[PDB]
């Protein structure tokens, strides 16, 4: 048979809100992100849709037709069971897909991802291009570009729209990103993209030596209304892992931590407890390795994590040596220009004393540049982050109309 084990890769699909994401993510796993059938005990995140799948291939059959995300190979011949490669996620943004600091938490999560395109649109959608630099920004390794909806315009338009696409990233870091068309409605050429994918975004190194690191997306109080009190469970943590491994049992605390403000004066002492339960969807583990979305039980007050208390926290090891600051120093780049509401928007350099928004790991505080120059600047922040590596990527971003926006990215320097 096939292993019952986690997801060890993380897909993330944007998609111009309409283009095809919700329904791709269907056509290849099975199940529809956005809105969808369990939460009994079915994983779930602050807003954002999730789905994963195994992936296998038939030996005897030809390629891409050889793919196959379920353990039969009928399709093709063979009563042979086909070989099991690794079981994938993919995460997206339900009907909708930025909302500013979702798609920067979805950044030290995505291993790679999937920008679908709608083949009966012209390209590129204003959308697409934001898209297309947010992903730029946010350090997206291994793209794939998804021509959807190729069943409903001809070869040749479908051909023509390459072109515009091919000729679009002809000078860019996607020089060479694959442009697989499909039809994820109607399920056509399904197949090759899940070649493509095999391909172009292959499962990342793994130092299973580094130091356990968790960005937690989610927390909640998973008891519901009458639970006895001698019967209740502890607080339960949602998250992804980043490096190293946690098993259940293990002591860990989170970071920043919590928040207490004595003498009318802010600070946060971190919060230590012991994972109970490791959990990948509806099954439980023994330990967490990076890849897919985890779920943590510990021991904590549910007061704790009720309601996303802890979001943006991270959990490491209790004896873990990790810093926690209110004033970092970054070696930033920016960007020449934003895609503006009109048609564009050209970015001012770095200003001291004015207010910018951070992105580190799933957090995102505001702080105050106190110290401006060419490759960077530091700053004062509202609340401290945890820094558990060197260089951390952090995505900088201005409130350029009335709205944030995403104006550059740099390296934490500790
Ligand atoms: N690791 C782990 N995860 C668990 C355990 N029990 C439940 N979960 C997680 O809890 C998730 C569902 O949480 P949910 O019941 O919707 O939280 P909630 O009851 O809506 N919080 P609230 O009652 O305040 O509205 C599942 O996706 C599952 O992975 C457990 O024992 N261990
Ligand atoms: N013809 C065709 N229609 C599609 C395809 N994929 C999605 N659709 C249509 O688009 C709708 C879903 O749009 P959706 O995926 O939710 O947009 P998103 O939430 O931004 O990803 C469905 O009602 C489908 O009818 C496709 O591959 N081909």
């Amino acid at each position: 048979a096939w292993p019952k084990v986690q997801p060890e890769v993380n897909i993330g699909v944007v998609g111009h809100v309409d283009h095809g994401k919700t329904t791709l993510v269907q056509a290849i796993t099975g199940i529809w992100t956005s809105k969808h059938s369990e939460e009994l005990k079915r994983g779930m995140t602050i807003k954002l849709g999730y789905a994963e799948t195994n992936i296998g291939v038939c030996e005897s059959c030809k390629k891409p037709e050889a793919y196959v995300t379920e353990p039969s190979c009928k399709s093709c011949g063979s009563d042979d069971e086909p070989k099991f490669l690794r079981r994938i996620s993919f995460i997206d943004a339900p009907g909708h897909e930025v909302l500013m600091a979702t798609m920067l938490s979805g950044a030290a999560l995505m291993d790679g991802a999937i920008l679908v395109v709608a083949a009966n649109e012209p390209f590129p959608q204003p959308q697409t291009r934001e898209h297309f630099v947010a992903l730029g920004i946010i350090g997206v390794k291994n793209l794939i570009i998804v021509q959807n909806k190729v069943d409903v315009v001809s070869k040749e338009e479908a051909l023509s729209q390459y072109r515009q696409i091919k000729q679009f990233t002809k000078g860019t870091w996607a020089e060479n990103v694959p442009i697989i068309p499909v039809s994820a409605l109607h399920k056509i050429n399904i197949d090759s993209l899940i070649e493509g994918i095999e391909e172009y975004i292959k499962t990342p190194y793994r130092d299973l030596s580094q130091k356990p690191v968790m960005l937690v997306i989610r927390s909640f109080d998973v008891n519901k209304p009458g639970t006895q009190f001698n019967e209740l469970k502890g607080g339960v943590i949602g998250g992804s892992i980043i490096q190293g491994l946690f098993k259940v049992d293990q002591e860990i605390k989170v970071l920043p931590g919590l928040r207490v403000e004595k003498q009318g004066k802010v600070s946060y002492e971190p919060i230590f407890t012991k994972i109970s339960s490791i959990r990948f969807g509806d099954e439980e583990f023994k330990e967490a390795k990076p890849g897919g979305l985890v779920a943590i039980g510990t021991y904590l007050d549910p007061s704790l994590t009720k309601a996303d208390n802890l979001l943006g926290s991270i959990i490491t090891l209790a004896d873990a040596e990790v810093p926690v600051l209110w004033n970092i120093r970054i070696k930033y780049n920016l960007l020449e220009r934003v895609v503006g509401a009109k048609e564009m928007l050209k970015v001012d350099p770095i200003r001291a004393k004015e207010t910018l928004m951070l992105s580190v790991g799933s957090s995102t505080t505001l702080g105050i540049v106190t110290s401006v120059k060419k490759d960077e600047i530091e700053v004062e922040l509202r609340r401290p982050v945890a820094v558990w590596s060197n260089n951390i990527r952090t995505v900088i971003s201005r409130q350029i109309a009335g709205r944030w926006r995403m104006i550059g990215w740099g390296l934490v320097e500790i």
